[PDB]
């Protein structure tokens, strides 16, 4: 075997690596180092969600956002509620929702009579995603040290940002972060400080109450369209029986999976995860339901998980526990079954695209243009799961998990130079073996 | 050295161990297995906090909770504001807040003219905001009656002494629907809790333990209930200014002093005490409102001047709850030695739990038999997947052994099953026997 222990010698002190590689042609493990330890997979977890979506959902699957009602359309009139059905489209734009609201005119509706009803069916992303569910505020931090920073909320966001962030007397642009606590109805409170800065800038934020964010946005929207709504907003817990008035469809599975994999989009992963459960189980979907359904389905294919912990679709969670060799095994299922699944194309490509176009240790020959890999990142965690071709035109699957990687403070993640030297030498050896 | 690697074959497949042990008497490391891998320490991290506290706080430290006023006591009235000062006391009870306020009566006060001003400076109940204002651990009990037929709505019972509101519409699910239920708790503003989902029919009373989210509101409402029951009149505003508040000291509650606080934190692993002390340490050492990041810098720095070297450890908290903690066993070991070497001045040895006698190891299966029982002392750490010990024992030749044991990655089941400890019990029984006999 390759000598991995030699390589980890220059990863920072105290880190741990889990590395394993199999030459698919020769049917032979050619590297195997802590191959069996459970570690944090981070975004390499999406490999599993990919394969599970393929199997349980299929290529024709699409996310559906839908307008409905039981009311009789009268003259301009809608004599019932407007139920708006959200099913976790991770892709939905403000743009597209508006367009869906438009089908209400073309059908003659001037005035909606009853209430606005919002329907959900999953139990960072939710039923109602709009524009990646996030926003920004405008900070002006060109003030005196010790003096309040001016903050604005673009008018297009139904958000409050209160609290008060003073300027950092550089006597302390060390002892300083920015505390953000959320309150009922997307009211965000801010505290602490920043360092003096000349230009104006943007702080991005996740939307916490997405239900409410989406009912607010919809109401701006019926107004801009001249549809008179005067009712309440109901957020029932049950599916809402109504009559299909109109619908909006996401791009389909292969594009969704292409974006997830190449780019490492968490929301696609974690909505797909849950969509997988909703379909396998035919009922509202938790993350737990998602674990059950994704293990069960990969298990019908002969993937053995042991006591692996698969806590989400994207691998963000610090409770995920899986061993290289189980990741390794899912890859080989991918290669073997490529003819049918077409998952090989989704992996980013070294020095060419997705999350590893510029990846330091991969952008020379013979790895540039050769090594494809789903990457994974957290603070202290740098992973690669994927494939390459060696000196004989042979195929090689691998899995590199690195955890507890640490060289610096809360003030910043320090140098990646050991990572880059590690991966370089690592993949060079796999090539050459 | 001990072949720890063979003992690990007894742990569940997947798990990782870090083990290191020094025989202090000889100055010999006698086990060194991943001695240098950073791992999750869990509650053993209160070992760092305990030493930093002895050194910066000192044995005469007490937390203060205090009444102050700018007013004057005249003719039956405090003419001015009631200031109530909270500084993180994690043991404060409703009852002691009560007597503290009753000192107001005793002092002539049957009505206050000004407002109530609170002053600061820093789902379930194990984590719990160790906040400036703690009352009854910031923790309350609801009771769910789900002894009812499939279909029915679960009765929620809040005891009346809690100023909170639990609400919602949980229903009882038939045993078909039953395994698919989620019960959850959505936290709304000003201590209002919404519980949704269902559970299976239940045949005892189901309890919820909630952590209070808005501790400042919580305390203010309580203080008002207590002024009313005391027959002190008050009609003013409840103000929460964020800066320290001036006033003449009218009265002051003091907690038990540090040795008690430490004995309880070490023996029983109290998270609140650890996270409270972690911050008092910052306040006192830097003299400034204190946060977790300040706690981190101060503990690191206090220990550093004593010779402890942290390298790139991450100490995210005083209690070790956080899963961002990273520290290498060998680093834990040097604190242990430092603790055994300066025992004459620190007296931390007696705070350690005692195999089969007390604390969180009085019933620890891998330690219940001789020669470990009454010999091994050790701080435990536990989280889902983590099972650690940090302590000392006397070996067969009667010399002192200091050890550290980190186990992470421990999984024997579905993510919400009762973990099986039999592998753990085995591995510990064997490891400690090796350290004893070595
Ligand atoms: C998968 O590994 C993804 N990584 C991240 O999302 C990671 N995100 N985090 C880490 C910390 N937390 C805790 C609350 C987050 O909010 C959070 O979302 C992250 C994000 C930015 C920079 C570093 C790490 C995705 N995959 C990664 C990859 O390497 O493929 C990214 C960087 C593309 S994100
Ligand atoms: C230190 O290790 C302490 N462990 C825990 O509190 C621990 N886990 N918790 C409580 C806090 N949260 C907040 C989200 C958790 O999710 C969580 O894991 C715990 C609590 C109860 C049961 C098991 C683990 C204390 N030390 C432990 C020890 O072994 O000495 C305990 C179990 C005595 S608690």
């Amino acid at each position: 075997m390759i000598n991995v222990s030699d390589l980890t010698q220059k990863l920072p002190e105290g880190s741990n690596a889990g590395v394993i590689a199999k030459n698919i042609n020769q049917n032979q493990i050619i590297a195997d180092y802590n191959g069996s330890t459970f570690m944090l997979p981070a975004s390499t977890q999406k490999v599993f969600t990919a394969v599970a979506a393929k199997l349980a959902l299929g290529d024709q699957f699409q996310f559906e956002t839908a307008l409905l009602s039981n009311g009789k359309i009268q003259n301009g009139n809608l004599d019932g509620n407007l139920i708006v059905s959200f099913t976790g489209d991770p892709d939905l734009t403000r743009g597209q929702l508006y367009s869906l609201l438009a089908e209400l005119k073309k059908q003659g509706i001037k005035k909606i009579n009853g209430d606005l009803v919002l329907d959900t069916s999953v139990f960072p992303p939710a039923a109602a995603n709009i524009d990646n569910n996030c926003f920004y505020a405008e900070l002006d931090a060109n003030k005196n040290p010790g003096e309040i920073v001016k903050i604005n909320v673009p008018a297009q966001f139904p958000i409050q940002v209160f609290g008060q962030v003073y300027v950092a007397d550089s006597n302390e642009a060390p002892y300083c972060q920015l505390d953000v606590v959320v309150h009922d109805n997307n009211r965000y409170q801010v505290k602490g400080c920043l360092a003096r800065q000349y230009k104006p800038f943007g702080l991005s934020f996740a939307v916490q109450n997405t239900d409410a964010y989406a009912a607010a946005i919809i109401q701006r929207q019926l107004r801009k369209l001249g549809i008179e709504f005067n009712g309440k907003v109901l957020l029932p817990q049950k599916p809402q029986q109504g009559q299909l008035l109109a619908k909006h469809l996401s791009k389909p599975l292969p594009d969704l999976l292409k974006k997830m994999m190449k780019k490492s989009d968490n929301q696609i992963a974690d909505s797909l995860f849950r969509a997988v459960a909703f379909n396998y189980y035919k009922r509202p979907a938790s993350f737990q339901l998602g674990t059950l359904a994704v293990k069960s389905i990969l298990q019908k294919q002969g993937i053995r998980f042991g006591n692996s912990i698969l806590a989400d679709g994207s691998g963000l969670s610090r409770h995920n526990l899986v061993a290289p060799k189980t990741m390794l095994s899912v890859l080989e299922y991918i290669a073997k079954n490529e003819d049918k699944l077409h998952l090989m194309e989704t992996f980013p490509i070294a020095g060419v695209d997705g999350t590893i176009s510029g990846r330091g240790g991969l952008i020379s020959p013979p790895l540039v243009k050769n090594v494809i890999a789903k990457t994974g990142s957290l603070k202290g965690v740098y992973n690669l799961a994927g494939f390459m071709t060696n000196a004989r035109g042979e195929k090689v699957a691998f899995v590199q998990f690195i955890n507890g990687y640490s060289t610096g403070d809360l003030e910043s993640k320090t140098k990646r130079a050991p990572l880059v030297q590690f991966e370089r030498n690592l993949y060079n050896e796999l090539y050459k073996y």
